[PDB]
């Protein structure tokens, strides 16, 4: 039997067979006492104790979310819809081990992303089942609870203060930080690690002083606080929960009886018109996300980022080759994935009016300026894949390399990557190329499996990046090998070099992007 | 040394050049004199004279303002006129080969400043070398110059406007029904001027009454499509209406207020000329070219995308720091006797200064284009970064821009990059290769060895002198010494350009493409 004594129970996986060996895992443990009614949009309440012994052999249920309908299924669009069922009592984590059983193994912990709107920890791309028989680590991935459950923000008012699903993360840490020791973990080498929102999640416990002694280390996939979408000010959070209020018909006027409405409406009502509180959205808004609550941010994060208010760690960023390509196909005209999408300038122009609703025509009319110096102008997808650039450089790439250039500045070595390889079972058309999103499939090392048609260089390549990713997570340094290895330099301010990611060769090259990034730190602001 | 005009004869005077000799006639009346009924009006034809005319002498330099920036400064003072200045000055200079030859061709000199100095007579524009080791004839005409030469009053045969176009045009006129009487072929006749004598030669190029009086043009640091070359009608006439409020002659009809004018000492109108148009930048033109009707039928722009010119092959050109000229002229922080560098702000007011009427977000957006530095440990950045400035969106991108759609309409343009920085230049150093300062090369000054030149200007300068005649002559600056650069004709797409310096000349496309694109795609929507 496989049982394991938790400060709040006992509780029993499950063996699995994986490349040969067995890695034991405990699915569906539960953290935090459910947020049910009274509780309901409240920070995470600590867990008291269970009854006999939990069987942690089943994902628990996702947080409550919308799920993506555009095209059903379509296995692109479908992988990313929770697989479980939606539920209000939702704060479980998972816990995957290396059998045998580790005496003191590293522990990497995932943070999904989905916008801060969606997203659960399992799906199928996130089994940490794989990094911890080939790396033999201790791999947790919770649930945090997402959308106006999540992050509803009514800040210096308890039943509501903003930033809860952060503080499901935390307490999670917490968590690790009280009993993976007992799983065979080391509490002291922990490592964080999520994709886009989960990215912007991990930057911002690097902010937070209550996570500064629950983890040791940070990889930002895809993802930072100062990229446009991650953070909203503290009164648009609030304009936006008062515009929530009426759209349910309880705008009451002192602050807890319109959550005392919002804890009788069921959990679908809340959910359909989170999309409502924003008068001009674009593909990629974020209705209700993390806010400067003064309790997980105690000021805007630029600043304390600006001020050395951090923690004094090493990090691993970086980001994928295509990542804007993702979101024209939700609302950008001429776009769809069944063409390949070859749009006009005017098309173009009507993509910006998409995606910078508020922003003028001078402004517009410079980023196409920017953005239409063509290599060679007789080609068709100029201006498709320019717009993809526009919204990928502005929204991911430019804010990820302004984070490192200024978090590297205060004395840490980080360490930036560019994943430029296109999976060979990538549903979309490739004119979306390498996705948003995409590269996960090779960091928990799916192509290490030889029965799911991947290639043998995606095998190599995949074995490489869970290699470097591990690495990073024990020693603070993503090196694959002493020798035979092309060596992953640090990013540091003026050189800016950063290690490229694919199965042609891996070289380093710097200055990712700078004409590009340069318009979007130092000109667009002044727009 | 006689030779017998159609107006009357003509005597000159022998040159010793080089071991050869040239014969010069300086200072033959071409037009009768423009005073008192006529001050203002279009150059009237002349009549014979019975004497013999004494053309010994350069004759008088157009009434124009005289820089005395920098008093005793020879590199400011060169410039300057030479001769006395009196509004009798229609005058040209023709200088001969020694034997003189019976078809050579001939070059035509149209002199810069502005529209507003500027005359035939400097040293730097001394025909004689020309004519002693290519062979050809060469002419330099002196035209009216400032509100006396531009004035418009648009519509009014009195004051119609490219008044000093119409004296280059009669000078034009006048080598083509005499120059045979020198030696001269009036069919192989090539107008070259720098400044604004390239901007108007390319003029020439549009206007019908000229179509007949030339067959090639070389551009150098000049094209009408430049920023400060054509005014508009209401920018002239708001012009010419606030000379005449600055003098005491603001009045009741057009004509009244021409009369008044005519009464005004030379003086008291070119005295007034700086206060014409409120917002003036060092390149500003007070009075220049306008669309009149008669030299030019309408908008230059226009007339070049529609095809309504003279189809033949140009020569255009530039110098590497067109702009540094000019920023000794206002820009805060700069100096002749400086090294001149300045601050991000200094340069952000030396922006409010070439560019008065842009809204503040235009030039934000200037600043940012020229803000990538290679190296941004250099304090030279914002120095050098202004230099280019001007001299791009006045001159260099112009000047692509001009010899682009030139060349579409199936023409031979050649286009160079003067890169040479005059061992004798008298500036300082950081103001690099000067506007102007490629004329003396190409009259072949450097060709005495007397002169304190460096040798490689010597041949530097005699290579010019050779591809300037041999385009002048064929229609293609080849030059036969042997291993020497093919000058290849510019086209649309692979854009290609000569470079001309002493330690090689090389062959390259696309010239300031980046930053050219900005000042043509982007600017002009600020
Ligand atoms: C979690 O575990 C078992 C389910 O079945 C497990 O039984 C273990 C003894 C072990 O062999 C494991 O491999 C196997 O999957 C539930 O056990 C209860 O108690 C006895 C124990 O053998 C079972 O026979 C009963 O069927 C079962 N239910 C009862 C007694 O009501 C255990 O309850 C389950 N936990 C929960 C919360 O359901
Ligand atoms: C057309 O001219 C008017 C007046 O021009 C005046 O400018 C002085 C510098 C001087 O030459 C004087 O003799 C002449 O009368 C211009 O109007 C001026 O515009 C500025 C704004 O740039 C105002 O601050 C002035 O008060 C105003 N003055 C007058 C008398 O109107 C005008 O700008 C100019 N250009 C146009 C109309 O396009
Ligand atoms: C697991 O490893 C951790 C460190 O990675 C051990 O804890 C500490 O080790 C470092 C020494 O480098 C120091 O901070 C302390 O000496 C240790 N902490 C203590 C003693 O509280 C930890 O001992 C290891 N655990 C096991 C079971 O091996
Ligand atoms: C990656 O590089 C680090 C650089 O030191 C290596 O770290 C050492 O790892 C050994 C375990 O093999 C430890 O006992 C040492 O204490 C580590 N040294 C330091 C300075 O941290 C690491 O081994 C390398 N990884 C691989 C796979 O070669
Ligand atoms: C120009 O304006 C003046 C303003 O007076 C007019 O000049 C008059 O000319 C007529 C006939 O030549 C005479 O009666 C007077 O000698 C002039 N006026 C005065 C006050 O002496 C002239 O007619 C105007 N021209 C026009 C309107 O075309
Ligand atoms: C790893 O090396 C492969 C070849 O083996 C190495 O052997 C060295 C001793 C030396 O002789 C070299 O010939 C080789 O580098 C090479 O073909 C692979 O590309 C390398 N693979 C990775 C992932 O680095
Ligand atoms: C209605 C609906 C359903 C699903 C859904 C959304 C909206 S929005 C979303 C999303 C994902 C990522 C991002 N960013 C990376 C900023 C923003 C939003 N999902 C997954
Ligand atoms: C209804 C709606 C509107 C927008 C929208 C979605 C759904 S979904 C989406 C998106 C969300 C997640 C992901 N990945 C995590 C790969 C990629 C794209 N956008 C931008
Ligand atoms: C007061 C004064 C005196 C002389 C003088 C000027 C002003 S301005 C000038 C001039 C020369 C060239 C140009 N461009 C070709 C742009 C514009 C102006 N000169 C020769
Ligand atoms: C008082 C004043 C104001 C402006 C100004 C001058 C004098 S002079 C000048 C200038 C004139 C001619 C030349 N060349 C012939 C090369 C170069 C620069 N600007 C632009
Ligand atoms: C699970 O772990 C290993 C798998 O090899 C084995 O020693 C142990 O007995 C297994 N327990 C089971 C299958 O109940
Ligand atoms: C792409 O598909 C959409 C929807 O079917 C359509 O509106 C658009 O015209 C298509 N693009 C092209 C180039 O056909
Ligand atoms: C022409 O020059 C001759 C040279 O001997 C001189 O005598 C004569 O005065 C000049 N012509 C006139 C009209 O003075
Ligand atoms: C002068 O030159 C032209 C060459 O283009 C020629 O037509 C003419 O016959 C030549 N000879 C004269 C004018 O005596
Ligand atoms: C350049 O000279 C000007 C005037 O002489 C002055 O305003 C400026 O400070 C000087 N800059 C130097 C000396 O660097
Ligand atoms: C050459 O140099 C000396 C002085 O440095 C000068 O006297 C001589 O005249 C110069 N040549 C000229 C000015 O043509
Ligand atoms: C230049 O071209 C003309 C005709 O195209 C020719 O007469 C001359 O010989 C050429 N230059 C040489 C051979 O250097
Ligand atoms: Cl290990
Ligand atoms: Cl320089």
């Amino acid at each position: 039997d496989i049982i394991i004594a938790t400060k709040n129970g006992k509780v029993r996986g499950m063996n699995l067979t994986v490349f040969g060996g067995t890695v034991t895992a405990f699915l569906g443990i539960p953290y935090a006492q459910p947020p049910l009614g009274r509780l309901r949009f409240k920070k995470p309440q600590s867990l008291t104790k269970w009854s006999d012994i939990w069987n942690a052999t089943k994902y628990a249920n996702s947080c409550c979310q919308n799920i993506d309908q555009s095209f059903p299924g379509f296995h692109g669009s479908e992988m990313w819809n929770p697989n479980t069922d939606l539920s209000e009592d939702c704060l479980y984590l998972n816990v995957w081990i290396p059998a045998p059983k580790p005496k003191n193994a590293t522990v990497l912990i995932w943070i999904y992303g989905g916008g801060f709107q969606t997203g659960t920890s399992s799906l199928h791309v996130y089994d940490g089942k794989f990094l911890a028989r080939v790396e033999r680590v201790i791999v947790v991935s919770m649930n945090y609870r997402v959308g106006a459950l999540g992050f509803l923000a009514l800040p210096g008012n308890p039943e509501a203060p903003g930033n809860m699903g952060l503080f499901d993360q935390q307490l999670a840490l917490q968590w690790v930080q009280k009993n993976i020791a007992a799983f065979g973990g080391n509490p002291k080498s922990v490592t964080l690690f999520g994709e886009s929102a989960g990215a912007a999640s991990v930057s911002l416990h690097l902010l937070s002083p209550g996570s500064h002694s629950l983890f040791t280390r940070a990889i930002l996939q895809s993802g930072s606080f100062n990229a446009p979408w991650a953070v909203t000010s503290l009164y648009e959070a609030r304009n936006r929960t008062l515009n929530l209020a009426k759209l349910t018909g309880c705008s009451r006027e002192n602050e807890t009886e319109i959550i005392k409405c919002l804890r009788n409406k069921d959990p679908q009502e809340i959910l359909l018109n989170e999309a409502f509180v924003v008068p001009y959205g674009t593909p990629l808004s974020v209705n209700f996300g993390p806010t400067v609550d003064g309790d997980f941010l105690t000021d805007m994060p630029d600043i304390l980022l600006e001020l050395g208010q951090f923690k004094k760690t090493q990090i691993l960023v970086g980001v994928n080759k295509d990542e804007g390509t993702a979101f024209l196909v939700y609302g950008a005209p001429g776009f769809s994935k069944d063409n390949n999408s070859i749009i006009t300038r005017k098309e173009f122009q009507e993509g910006l009016k998409i995606f910078f609703p508020g922003v003028s025509e001078f402004g517009k009319e410079s980023i196409l300026f920017h953005y239409t110096d063509w290599v060679d102008d007789q080609r068709p997808e100029n201006y498709r894949e320019a717009l993809g650039d526009v919204v990928g450089d502005y929204n991911f790439i430019c804010p990820a390399l302004e984070f490192t250039k200024k978090f590297s500045e205060w004395g840490n070595n980080a360490f930036f990557y560019y994943f430029e390889h296109r999976s060979s079972k990538l549903p979309w058309p490739e004119w979306m190329g390498v996705m948003h999103g995409y590269e996960i499939e090779f960091v928990f090392g799916l192509p290490l499996e030889r029965r799911d048609n991947y290639t043998k260089a995606e095998e190599i390549l995949s074995r490489s990046i869970v290699k470097r990713w591990a690495n990073f997570a024990k020693y603070g340094n993503p090196n694959e090998t002493q020798n035979n290895s092309t060596s992953w330099p640090v990013f540091k301010s003026t050189e800016q070099k950063y290690l490229t990611l694919n199965t042609e060769s891996t070289r380093i090259m710097t200055k990712l992007r700078a004409q590009q990034c340069r318009f979007w730190t130092s000109f667009f602001p002044k727009v």
